[PDB]
């Protein structure tokens, strides 16, 4: 018959409140808000509740402490992590973060095997590839939220220079959610005009596409250095919804995410951000950008940069 | 000539960054993000802003100190506040708050005077007055949110006890914003259906719809007991959207607020949680419920609660 | 697994054709449009099909000729009627719709026996009850679209008169999609002030209210007038759309549409316009309004007309 | 002063009532729905009006005969034509519409000068010019409505091909809305990866590049061939609706239209197919595709044929 779709956020924080929050708004799902910090999700559960009539929305959200509340549940994303925001590394939380999903990957394996899981603790990709190796599920069936963070600032700063909507921006970013990543500027496209054209034209510099590249890939210090008490929070959010919406509505949707990559950019088996197709059966396909030696290049140094963190956690204490 | 509606949230805080979440996601203008310390709405403004790509929405949201970036506001919605949840009673905030809003009284008067005001500090009803009074703007253009959050609550509880859509529930709190605070059992209806009937049916008792009166009256403590910090935010952003909503599109909505009521009701001048009428000329209208003798008594009190508070913040020792 | 959901138009005219359209806009479900005549469906789907990228929808929008296309629908929305408008009068389709009916209640049985089926082919209320005669399913999975129009209809108009947006407006219309239709004055309200308020106010006349009923009761002649080659084609798309949310959202909404009323409104089984809550089980449940004598009667009245209705079917050629 | 905003929609016809239709559903506006037919606008507008509860709306829908109701318009939309489907070119159409749009140019030119128009009728790139001629309106206030539709077509049949979302697919057409309209598959990307590297990763042949490029050139033909009463008007419908957001909403979108090219792609003056930026000014901008040499020269062949048929036009006999 006809039964509610079920979003299981785990982890009730400043981003698993806002997933909550436009759930609900969008009615996409009923969403249960997981946390072990007593109150918290409750609070907010019971918060939200209040705004769907509001919202004119349908959707029952609840707060709890208890696993099995998450049973049945379609989609399984995973926010929690230990206090405190990185300094100036994700991967400072490596090791805390690692125990956590150890955890997670318990009550999930327990209560929701078949649940489409999407990973946005970080450090992203160790701990995309973390969970899929303790939690046992399929690779197809686990990914990380961090590409269309990545790329959604990336067309958003190109948007902002050209003075342009930034929907009509083609862009992406690729490669491990850190300093590595890689902002591909070869195919990014206005409309279907290459930045070459661009270029030509006299309308962009190659140094504002360099400071735009930066401007990305540094992004997270500049949304916490003025926050102070946290890290971003609204946007990592949004992401994880529209990856959430293009599985439940199975899209056949473009989603750069930290997903399993074997035969493609020239590895062999690897979490990292690239270009899938999302849709019923999770990670459906990934696809293969044309990148210039250069971008090839960076990409094996973020790839190099994943397989460190990598390792390290491989020899934790 | 086609202008961006343009929407200005003073006080960035918990509410304000919701505001300004939703009014982006909704496309339903830009948004500056107005407060006094530092980094903090400059880094929501740019989280949000991240966000927009993925709603597929073109508003601009900034963050800033400065009330010259609220000039042309159509619409200003005020959250700003001194810190910390209130204990048991929202009055206990007055003096602080009502300091705070004589200089954001003085931006608006100076900056954007022909805007639509929606207050959200508290003590609500008292500090709309108060704001009003210091700012010199018409009565029909100053007006304060909780009536929409309060009467959402009370659909939510009556919808919650039989099972049903809450949007399908017609429910109304008058009075001030408080413990006083008037659910009007009289006027609800479930599709049609009034709660008179449903006693004689036998599918809810009198017992229990004086559990969901006194729910409603001291709902905000149930969440802020919950949270530990601070008080509700997810319902009263989206309550704020309504009512901004209500105006610049001009939806003739009827919207429970706090109104400069000068004649309905049996009062010749104050601000009180009333059923107006919104739309592009602000509180347009009020209309009368056809209250009980109890009903009529309780909001008496209540309208004596609010003239106490009031008479209290006149004199400044 | 996850599965796209998946509404059945059997009908691709003028209603039809509209159903698809709003629910590949809303991406509610993937639409198949079914028709007998040659081209009709294929060209409308096609034609759909071009403006879901614009909508930004996934939906996938087929025309056929084949009920094995129709397996495992979700959802079925019956339109299919001989040509010609009806003169002055539903009922002239009769004969002509009940045989169209058995032909659909074949393919439904066969092909989606577990749908939920919402009528709208005229006479609706005798059409409604004849497929689920012939069908064989459930009475609470096959239901009439005619009450959400009808009561759309009536706080359109009572929402016209007051200069108020319509939403705000609680009315209903019960009993046969006829002449007989019982838009219940009594228990109309707007914002929770109920009709005889107004009345004392001297805002509303009930001489007006009288005009506003028959208005609500003729405007099918009104539309159709104006239109000279068919009758209302928006509006009651929208409004089975409206149903279809009830179920596949599973809403517990309040709506007032002709089911199978066994225990209220002293009547012992007959379908007929009632408020129900309809959700993922569908017709779940029948709420009683407080009627006024007169409108009891008149009820009765609307009654015996789908009653005289339903035994001239039974004596048909 | 906020006031609504107005579409006013020329024609009443298959195209005209779904703009009002959908126009109504996202409460983009109100809308004046004008047609000489008597009967048929202020039918569509009632039934349309009787939707707006439905779909939460507070949008006002009307239909007249009478030019002053366009008085303060934002945008105007023409859809005014002549009956009867083209046989197999749309230039049939050329003088009766040319006469059509003389008086809807002098109903804009004395009711509201200030609109934004966008023209529909066919044969479009041609009807644009001379309702510009003929009305006076600054170039810039002016286009026509096809590229989006043509480029919509475009990205769903290579969409279509991959079996991927259709919303990832960046995809334009230009040049003349007529069998001369050039697809720019060196444009075309999907997801960042562009045509080339799908034909050396052999997931498509440059056989079907060139059957997809066929299939949007004739794919009115397809859909007219199906309805039997004349063609397309379910997707242009929801095209002009996208061009009128980004101009009410200030977008700065990238819009497909027939605009007034006088720098661009080697011409001097001349209203053709392009990729424009559209704004609150109208027609803010138009960009530069980097075209092959085939492109060009496909291009300048369009441009050739939409000389032709303007010079047939300018010798009136
Ligand atoms: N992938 C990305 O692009 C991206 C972007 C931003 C942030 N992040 C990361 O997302 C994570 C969450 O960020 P946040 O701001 O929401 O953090 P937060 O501190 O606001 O919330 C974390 C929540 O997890 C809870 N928690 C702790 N241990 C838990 C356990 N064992 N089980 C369940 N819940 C537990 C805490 O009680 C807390 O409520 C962080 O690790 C952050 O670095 C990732
Ligand atoms: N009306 C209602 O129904 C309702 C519901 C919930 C909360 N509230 C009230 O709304 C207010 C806001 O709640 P919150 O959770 O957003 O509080 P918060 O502390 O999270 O936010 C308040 C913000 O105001 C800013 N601020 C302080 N002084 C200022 C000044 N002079 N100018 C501009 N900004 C200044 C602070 O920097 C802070 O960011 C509180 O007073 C709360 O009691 C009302
Ligand atoms: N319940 C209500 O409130 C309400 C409101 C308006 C109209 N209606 C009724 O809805 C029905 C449809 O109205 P419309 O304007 O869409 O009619 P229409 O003539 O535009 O469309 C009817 C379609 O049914 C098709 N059809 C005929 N026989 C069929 C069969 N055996 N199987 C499948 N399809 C078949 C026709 O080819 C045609 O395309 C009419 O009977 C009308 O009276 C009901
Ligand atoms: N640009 C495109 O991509 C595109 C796509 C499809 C169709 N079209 C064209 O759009 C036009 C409209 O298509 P349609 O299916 O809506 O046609 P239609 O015949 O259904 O509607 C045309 C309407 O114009 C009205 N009309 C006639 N003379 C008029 C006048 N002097 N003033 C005002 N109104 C008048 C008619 O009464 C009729 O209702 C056609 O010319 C068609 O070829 C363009």
């Amino acid at each position: 018959m006809i039964e509610r779709r079920k979003i299981a956020v785990i982890g009730s924080g400043q981003i698993g409140g806002n997933i909550a929050y436009i759930v609900g708004k969008d009615n996409l799902a009923d969403v249960v808000l997981f946390d072990i910090a007593e109150g918290i999700p409750q609070g907010k559960a019971l918060d939200i509740t209040h705004s769907m009539v509001m919202f004119g929305s349908t959707s029952k959200v609840i707060g709890t402490n208890d696993y099995a509340d998450i049973s049945g549940s379609d989609v399984v994303i995973i926010t929690a992590s230990i206090p405190g925001r990185p300094k100036d590394d994700r991967s400072e939380l490596l090791f805390g973060n690692a125990r956590i999903l150890d955890s997670v990957a318990e009550g999930v394996k327990k209560y929701c095997p078949n649940a489409f899981v999407i990973c946005i603790t970080n450090p992203l990709d160790v701990m995309v590839s973390h969970f899929q190796k303790v939690s046992g599920l399929p690779h197809n069936k686990v990914c990380g939220m961090a590409g269309v963070l990545d790329s959604s600032r990336f067309r958003t700063f190109i948007a902002q220079h050209f003075g342009v909507n930034a929907s009509d921006v083609s862009a992406n970013v690729i490669g491990g959610h850190g300093d590595g990543m890689v902002p591909a500027t070869s195919s990014v496209s206005v409309g279907g005009v290459p930045l070459s054209s661009f270029i030509k034209q006299g309308l962009i510099t190659q140094e504002q596409i360099d400071e735009i590249v930066c401007h990305t890939r540094i992004a997270w210090k500049e949304v916490a250095d003025n926050l102070k008490t946290g890290t971003a929070y609204f946007a990592p959010a949004a992401a994880a919804v529209k990856m959430a919406e293009a599985y439940l509505k199975d899209k056949k949707a473009v989603v750069p995410c930290s997903a399993f990559c074997s035969n493609h950019y020239g590895v062999k088996g690897i979490y990292m951000g690239v270009p899938t197709i999302i849709g019923k059966n999770g990670v459906e396909d990934i696809l293969e950008l044309d990148l210039t030696p250069l971008e090839q290049k960076l990409l094996g140094e973020s790839i190099n940069e994943v397989n460190t963190i990598s390792k390290v956690l491989d020899n934790a204490p």
